């Protein structure tokens, strides 16, 4: 492991500095010997997944906070964690020298980094593009004879995805999402603004749009990339809004239901891509459970829908219990999956805040709350941005766990990177969320998972200023005596047998 080279930009914590010759690294994860536990600790003060070990005690006495593992109490299985290979991300990574590129990609995708196993891939242009394009801009090409991948895919995104897969030891799942159709399929004839597909589900416009998904997957398959899943549309509610500023395609939940049932579901099912999963919604969880009810109460739509993709941007107005909890209750066999998060997009948020501990805590608080309400995975937005939070053709600049400083052939790993890694590094695909109850009211956020081998993983976030002594009880094994410092995040690992 190589330590963090810290740098302050005058915010609440440090970034770790990487360049062509140096980047901080971790050891590949391992469980310690039976009878001991591992603690990985990150702090506002500058600790970055510092490993310490402790004994498991047979007995515990006292009045302090106790978190008791309920290992028999099983919830959702984890799909995983990752981020988005946008045009903007690809441009920022490729602007680094090749050795710096390799250290950034290792930071995310290697076991010396944080073990990402998900990459979200835009289907043509979005706001995090410098050019507006689709794969089929030749007007009225209903046959899609002129469908093709431009250089944004063949020269930037696809070769970086191959390099990520070659560094990953875990199987990586690709997730595709479209922002806009070709403008000649749209009521408004523009990539942005209020507008939907022309006509109605089951017609030539909708059949052409469903076939565009298959042409997309065919073209990526010619480049030796296969997808785990696609979404039915990125943020379909966006295209319902007057003056929506960037690429969108409006669907009411009824429109999405009928498009899935008549066009997208049957087209994917009748193709070589029949095993690719379809996720609905791909929008703010405030739209649940209503959207889920509208789509999944129609059996002809429900039979094509694998899962419900959620974005975090209205989480502050949408309690998890009423949205995620109620959706899981109504549709327990339809997985919930978090597919897009970033800080900096809101009117009251600065785009980039280098070294922000607050933004790290936003990520870990989000991931814990999602895991506690049945969500199987959590996906960051842009993998890397420049110090302005771009590039972005509408200047919708936001923050990223990695910020690239081209002039210094440098990149900065922010608190968000480490907060994400406290989960992604230690929670492989097939891990299962298990119960964890507190003996008393407390200011901590915590979640417990059982690793596929039966071992325990617990993440404890303290967003308060106060140090909290605590004990973790595993009824089979014994007690971990520990302390959760103010503004810390911990990952605990131990074997149970
Ligand atoms: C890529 O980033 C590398 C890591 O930041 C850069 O290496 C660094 O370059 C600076 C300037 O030459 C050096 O700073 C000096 O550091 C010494 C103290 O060195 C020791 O203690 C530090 C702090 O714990 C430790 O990190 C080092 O390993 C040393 O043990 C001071 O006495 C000087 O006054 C001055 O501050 C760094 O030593 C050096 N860091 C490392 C880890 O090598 C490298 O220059 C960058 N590459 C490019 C191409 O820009
Ligand atoms: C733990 O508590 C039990 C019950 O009082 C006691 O009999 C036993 O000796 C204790 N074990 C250890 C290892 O202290
Ligand atoms: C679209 O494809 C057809 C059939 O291969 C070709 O003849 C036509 O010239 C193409 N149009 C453009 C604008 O590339
Ligand atoms: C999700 O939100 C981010 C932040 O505004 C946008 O950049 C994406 O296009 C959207 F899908």
């Amino acid at each position: 492991a190589r330590p963090c080279i810290p740098k302050s930009f005058g915010y609440s914590s440090v970034v770790c500095v990487c360049n062509a010759t140096y980047c901080d690294s971790f050891d590949p994860p391992t469980f310690p010997a039976l009878g001991t536990f591992s603690r990985y600790e990150s702090t506002r003060s500058g600790r970055r997944m510092e490993l310490s070990m402790g004994p498991i005690q047979a007995n515990h006495t006292g009045t302090g906070l106790l978190l008791t593992l309920q290992p028999e109490q099983k919830f959702q299985k984890v799909k995983g964690f990752g981020g988005a290979m946008t045009d903007a991300a690809a441009l920022n990574i490729l602007a680094l020298s090749p050795p710096a590129q390799n250290l950034l990609l290792k930071s995310y995708f290697s076991e010396e980094g944080i073990g990402y196993n998900i990459i979200r891939v835009p289907m043509a242009s979005c706001d995090f593009s410098i050019r507006t394009y689709t794969y089929a801009d030749t007007p009225d090409d209903f046959q899609l004879h002129n469908f093709s991948l431009p250089e944004e895919d063949t020269k930037l995104k696809i070769p970086l995805i191959h390099r990520a897969l070659q560094l990953a030891q875990r199987p990586v799942s690709l997730l595709a999402s479209p922002w806009t159709s070709p403008t000649w399929l749209k009521t408004n004839g523009a990539v942005n603004g209020k507008g939907s597909l022309k006509g109605q589900p089951g017609d030539i416009y909708h059949q052409t749009w469903a076939r565009y998904f298959v042409k997309f997957l065919d073209a990526y398959a010619e480049h030796k990339l296969q997808f785990w899943a696609v979404t039915a549309e990125n943020e379909p509610s966006a295209g319902l809004l007057s003056g929506y500023p960037f690429q969108c395609l409006g669907f009411t939940p009824e429109h999405q239901r009928d498009f899935i049932a008549r066009d997208l579901g049957p087209t994917l099912a009748n193709s070589t891509h029949h095993n690719v999963r379809l996720l609905m919604l791909d929008d703010q969880r405030l739209l649940l459970p209503h959207w889920a009810k509208v789509v999944l109460t129609d059996p002809e739509a429900a039979k094509y829908v694998h899962g419900i993709a959620v974005h975090w941007y209205l989480d502050f107005l949408a309690p998890a219990k009423a949205t995620l909890g109620e959706t899981h209750r109504l549709f327990p066999n339809t997985m919930l999956f978090a597919s897009e998060a970033c800080v900096g997009s809101k009117f009251w948020e600065q785009s980039v805040r280098l070294g922000s501990w607050d933004r790290g805590m936003q990520y870990s608080h989000s991931i814990i709350t999602n895991l506690l309400y049945h969500v199987v995975g959590w996906t960051d937005w842009n993998l890397a941005l420049n110090p302005e939070g771009g590039p972005n053709w509408v200047r919708n600049f936001v923050d990223s766990p990695i910020i690239v400083d081209i002039t210094k052939d440098t990149f900065y790993k922010q608190p968000m990177f480490y907060h994400l890694g406290h989960f992604s590094k230690f929670i492989p695909e097939g891990s299962q969320r298990v119960g964890l109850v507190a003996s008393q009211k407390n200011d901590l956020d915590a979640v417990a998972l059982m690793h596929p081998d039966g071992s325990a993983v617990v993440v404890v976030l303290n967003r308060s200023s106060k140090d909290v002594p605590l004990t973790i009880k595993d009824p089979a094994v014994g007690f971990l005596e520990t302390i959760s410092p103010g503004y810390s995040i911990h990952t605990y690992l131990w074997r149970r047998q």
